[PDB]
C-alpha cells in the first residue's frame, strides 16, 4: 500500500525507470557469477596433480573475477548516478515548491525542522533506492540459490548442522540484548552522575560560604557509590556474557567445520567440496547484514516519503489571483475584518478602519495584543475569510497580489541583508526592469551612494553572508533606498527607527517625508516620534480599533486616560 | 617514562596489585587454552569413522571448551570489579580535593570543562586498563603463539601464503581510505547545503516582501546543481572502491583456502590440518583489531592521565591555617591593598578603607570597575599577596579563614539553593551545634515560617532537580533568614534585592536590619535602598577607593554624583 505514495514520488521524479532495471539485473547476473565461483576452484582442487590444465582453470578464475568485478562495477555506478539524479530531482522540486507557494504561515510552522527534513530525508530515500534496493535482493537470490546449490552439494548432511546452528544464535541473542540493557542503565545513571555534579559545581560559592565542604563531600560520596554498585551490576553480566558468547560461537564453529572434516575424511565425496563449503558459507554470512538493514530502513523510508508528500500536498498562488491593477492610490479601507487565526481561534474580530490615500498614518498596539496581527493583515499575507479589507470597490483581492505587492513599500528594522554583496539590494528591487545602469544613478541620487562607508566599492562591496559586518543603520536605509527604488507608491512602516540615533532616525524620516510624502505612508511603532509625524492614527486593543483621528489633542486625550498607563508599563 | 606518572596515580590508587596479577596470568591461560583448542579436533578428525572413541574424543573437546569459557568467566570479573574499585579510588580523590582546595579562581577558569574532565577521563581510564591491558596481551599471545603452531603445521606454503595475504589487504586500505576522505568532503558539502538553508529561511519573509522568489529559486538550484557534481565524483570513488575491495578480499581467500584443498587432494600434511588451520586463522581475526584499538586509546587514555595529574596538582589551604577567631566585631582594614586575579595583571591597586564595628557599608560600583574582585577579595576568595585587609591588627593570615567564615555570612543576587528540600539550608546552618530543633522556630523568629506554614510538608516538600518549584523572593528570604540565623557577627551580601516589590524588599530589608543592630554589614549593590539604608557610602573607580562620607551630604555633593549621576540620568 505504501509503495503506491513512493512509487507516486518516484513518478513525480520521472526519467529512469529502464535504466535502473538494467542495473538491477547486471547485479543479480553479478551474483550469480558470485555463485560460480567455488565451483572453478572446485575443478581446480579436482585437477590436483599436473600445473598446465592448473593453469588454464587459474586462467579462468582471475577472468570470472575480472568480469564479477568490472560488470558489478558498472551497476553500482550507473544505480548510484541514476539516484543521484533522481535526489537532485526531488530537491529541486521541493525547493521550488517550498520557496514559491507557501504563504508566511506554514514556514510558521518550523524553521530549522522544514530544512533539517529535506536534507536528511532526501539522503535517506537517496541511500534507501540504490543501496538497499540492490542489496535486498542480491542478498536474497544470493542465499535462496546458495542453499539450493547446498542442496545439490550436500544431502541430508552438513547443511543439516548449518541451519541448526543459527537456531542456537538465536537463542544466543537475546543475551545480547540484556547486556544492551544493562549499559543503556549504565550511562543512565552515569549522565545522572554528571547532572549532580554540573548542579553543584556553580553554587560552590555558597558551598564554601557554609563551610559545608563535608556534606558535599558526602554527596559525592554516595553519588560514586551508586555507580559503583551499578559497575558491579554490569561486571557480573558483561563476564557471564562474554565468554558465555565466545563459548557457543567457537563450538558451534568448530561443529560445523570438524564434522565437515569428519566427512572428508571418511572418503565421502567432500574434499573439493569442502573447500567450496567454507567459501560458500562465508559468502553466505556476508551479506545477512544487508538483508536485516533493509528490514529496518525501509519504516524510517516510508515515514521520510510520508513527510515528503506532505510537504508537498498544500498550496499557494499569486499572480494566478488576477490582473486588474491600477494607480493603486485609494485610502485603504478594512470593513468589518474580524479574521484572525485559524476559524477557531478568532484572534481579531470586525476589525474596521479607514486610512486616506497618501497620508501618513500610523497604528499603536499593546504588547499582546492584535498589532502584529494586523501588521501582518495590512501586509495580506493571511486571506481574510470573514473580514474584507475594502479597496477599489472590491477588487481587492482580485487584482494580482504580486502585482499589489509589486506596490509595496515594505521595510522593517529586523531585517538584515541577503547573502553577498551591495547590487544584490536592487538585483532584488529587480521587476523585469533592472533598473538598467539607473542602478548606481538612484543610489547617488537618493542618498544611499553617499553613504555605504564612501562606496568602497560599487559591487565588491561585499555585504556579508550574514552581514555582521555592517551596522543596523546602514542596512536599513539600504533597505528605504531600495523600497524608493522599487515602486515610492505604497508605503508601509515598522517605523526602523530605534536607537538609531537622532542623525539616522530624521534621516529616514524626512526620507519618507519627502521622497514619499504625497503618497501613502504607513507606519507601526511604538513610540510618539512617529504618533506626531503621521497625519492621521489608530489604535488598536484587545484585537479591536479603539482609536482614531489626528493626534494632537485627541491622541493627548487617549494617552491620558489609559494608553498613559500602557506607556507606563512599556516603560 | 610517562608510565611513571601512570604508574603514579594508579599507586594513589594503592590497592590493587595482586589480584590485577592474578587477573591477567589468567587471562593468558584462557589464551593458551585457546591455542590448544583446535589440536584435539585434529586428533577427533584424523580418528576417522567409528564415532564411539570419537564420542570420548569430542567429549574432551567439550571439557576443555567448558573450563575455558568459566576460566575467561572469572577472569573478566576480576578484571572489571577491580577496575571499577580504581575508578571509585580515582573520583572520590577527585572529587574531595575539586571541592576541597580550589579556591574560586579555579572554577572562574570555567565550569562545564571540569566535571566532563572528570567523567569522561575517569570512563577512559578504566576502559584503558582493564579491557585494552588485557586485549592487549591476549592479542600478541594469541597471534604469536598461532603463527608458532602453524609453522610446526604446515611450514613454507601455509606461512608464506597466509604472510602474503595481508600484504594485498595493505595494497588495498588506501583506497579506502581514499573513499572514506571523499564521503568527508561529500558531507561537507552537505552541511554547506544546510546552512545555505537555514540563512534563507527568514529570508522567505524577506524575499516574499522582495518578490524575488524566481531569484532564490535560482539559487537553491545552483546549490542542488553543487551537490549533484559533487555526487558524481563521490559515485565513481564508491564504484570503483566497492568492487575491488571484494575482489581483492574473496579472492585472497579463495587463494588460501584452495591451497588448502590442493595440499589435500595432493596426499601432502593435511585432511584435520586443513580444519586446524581454519580455526586458528579465525584464532586470528578476533584479538587482531583488538591490538589496534589498545594502540590507540591508550594516548589518549595518557591525555587524560596528564588531566588527571594538573587536577591533582593543585593544592590549596584551609583551618589548618590556625584558630583565632572570637568577638569577630573588630573594625576592618584595607591597607594599600594591591592584587588583582595576577600580580601582572594588577587589577588592583593600592585601596584603602576603613570601616568601622557595627557600621553599615555601601559600595558603589561601575560595569567595568573592579567591583566584582573587590567583593570577592572581601571573600577572602582572592588570596592577598602585596596589600594587607586586617581587622584585629592582622591576624587575617593568622587565623583559620574558614573561622571567619562562620563568623560571617552571605547571600548572593541570585541566591539559589542546594538541591532537596528545606533541610538543605537549615541543615547547612550546622557547626557541630545541631542546632537542636529550634531550626523552624528560628525561622519563625527570622520571618521564615512563611512557607513553613505553607507546608506542602514540613521536610518532604522538595523543590525539584534545580529548585524552580520556588520562586526568587522566597527562595532569598528562607535563605537569608536561615544563614543570618547561623551566622550572627558579620553579615555581607550582594543584596539579592529585586523586582521582588516593596512588601518582599522591606520585609527581608528589616529582617537583617533586626539582624544586625550590633553586628556589622557590607553591599556593593547597584540600587539605593542600602545606600540609604547605610551610614557609610563607597564607591570604586579603576580599582581604586573614591566617594566616601555619609550617605546625603557627601554623595549627593561627590559621591552619588560625578559618573553615578551620570548612569542616573541613564536610567
Amino acid at each position: 500500500s505504501k509503495l503506491k505514495p513512493f512509487f507516486a514520488l518516484v513518478r513525480r521524479t520521472n526519467p529512469s525507470y529502464g535504466k535502473l532495471a538494467f542495473a538491477l539485473a547486471l547485479s543479480v547476473v553479478t551474483t550469480l557469477v558470485s555463485l560460480l565461483i567455488p565451483l572453478l576452484t572446485k575443478q581446480l582442487v579436482d585437477g590436483f596433480s599436473m600445473s598446465n590444465l592448473s593453469g588454464t582453470q587459474i586462467g579462468l578464475i582471475a577472468l570470472v573475477f575480472f568480469v564479477q568485478a568490472g560488470l558489478s562495477a558498472y551497476a553500482t555506478y550507473a544505480l548510484n548516478y541514476n539516484g543521484q539524479k533522481i535526489i537532485s530531482g526531488l530537491r529541486e522540486l521541493l525547493w521550488k515548491k517550498l520557496i514559491k507557494l507557501p504563504v508566511s504561515y506554514f514556514d510558521t510552522n518550523a524553521s530549522g525542522e522544514t530544512v533539517s527534513r529535506v536534507t536528511n530525508d532526501t539522503m535517506v530515500v537517496k541511500e534507501l533506492i540504490t543501496t538497499h534496493i540492490s542489496g535486498f535482493i542480491t542478498g536474497i537470490i544470493s542465499v535462496i540459490g546458495s542453499l539450493t546449490i547446498l542442496f545439490i552439494m550436500n544431502w541430508k548432511l552438513t547443511l543439516l548442522v548449518l541451519v541448526v546452528v543459527p537456531l542456537a544464535a538465536l537463542i544466543l541473542v537475546p543475551i545480547g540484548r540484556k547486556m544492551f540493557s544493562i549499559s543503556r542503565e549504565t550511562q543512565d545513571e552515569t549522565a545522572r552522575f554528571t547532572g549532580l555534579l554540573n548542579q553543584i559545581l556553580p553554587e560552590i560559592r555558597l558551598v564554601k560560604a557554609s563551610n559545608a565542604e563535608d556534606v558535599e563531600y558526602g554527596r559525592g560520596k554516595m553519588g560514586i557509590s551508586s555507580l559503583f554498585k551499578l559497575g558491579v551490576r554490569e561486571a557480573k553480566v558483561q563476564s557471564l556474557v562474554g565468554p558465555l558468547i565466545s563459548l557457543v560461537l567457537m563450538a558451534a564453529l568448530v561443529a560445523v567445520i570438524g564434522y565437515g572434516g569428519m566427512q572428508v575424511s571418511s572418503g565421502e565425496l567432500t574434499a573439493g567440496a569442502l573447500v567450496a563449503f567454507i567459501l560458500y558459507l562465508f559468502q553466505i554470512i556476508m551479506p545477512m547484514g544487508q538483508i536485516t538493514t533493509f528490514f529496518t530502513q525501509l519504516q524510517k523510508s516510508i515515514g521520510a516519503t510520508e513527510r515528503m508528500i506532505e510537504i508537498l500536498a498544500e498550496e499557494e498562488e499569486d499572480t494566478v489571483t488576477g490582473k486588474q491593477i491600477e494607480n493603486a492610490h485609494l485610502p485603504i479601507q478594512l470593513d468589518r475584518v474580524s479574521f484572525g487565526y485559524k476559524p477557531d481561534q478568532l484572534i481579531l474580530k470586525e476589525v474596521s478602519a479607514v486610512i486616506e490615500a497618501g497620508k501618513v498614518t500610523a497604528i499603536v498596539g499593546p504588547s499582546g495584543g492584535g498589532k502584529t496581527t494586523l501588521f501582518k493583515l495590512l501586509e495580506r499575507f493571511y486571506s481574510p475569510t470573514a473580514g474584507t479589507i475594502r479597496l477599489g470597490d472590491e477588487p481587492v483581492d482580485t487584482y494580482s497580489l504580486e502585482s499589489w505587492r509589486e506596490h509595496i513599500g515594505y521595510v522593517s528594522q529586523e531585517s538584515p541583508l541577503m547573502s553577498g554583496t551591495i547590487r544584490e539590494n536592487i538585483c532584488y528591487g529587480l521587476e523585469r526592469d533592472v533598473t538598467d545602469a539607473e542602478i548606481e544613478k538612484a543610489a547617488e541620487m537618493a542618498y544611499a551612494l553617499n553613504f555605504i562607508k564612501e562606496l568602497p566599492n560599487q559591487f565588491d562591496t561585499e555585504v556579508g553572508e550574514r552581514g555582521i559586518m555592517l551596522s543596523g543603520g546602514q542596512r536599513q536605509r539600504i533597505a528605504i533606498a531600495r523600497a524608493l527604488l522599487r515602486n515610492p507608491s505604497i508605503l508601509m512602516l515598522d517605523a526602523a527607527t530605534s536607537s538609531l540615533d537622532s542623525q539616522s532616525e530624521k534621516s529616514v524620516q524626512q526620507a519618507l517625508e519627502v521622497l514619499m510624502e504625497g503618497r501613502t505612508t504607513i507606519v507601526i511603532a511604538h513610540r510618539l516620534s512617529t504618533v506626531v509625524d503621521a497625519d492621521q492614527l489608530l489604535f488598536v486593543e484587545k484585537g479591536e480599533i479603539t482609536g482614531r483621528g489626528t493626534h494632537h489633542e485627541l491622541m493627548a486625550s487617549h494617552g491620558l486616560y489609559r494608553d498613559f498607563a500602557e506607556q507606563q508599563l512599556k516603560m
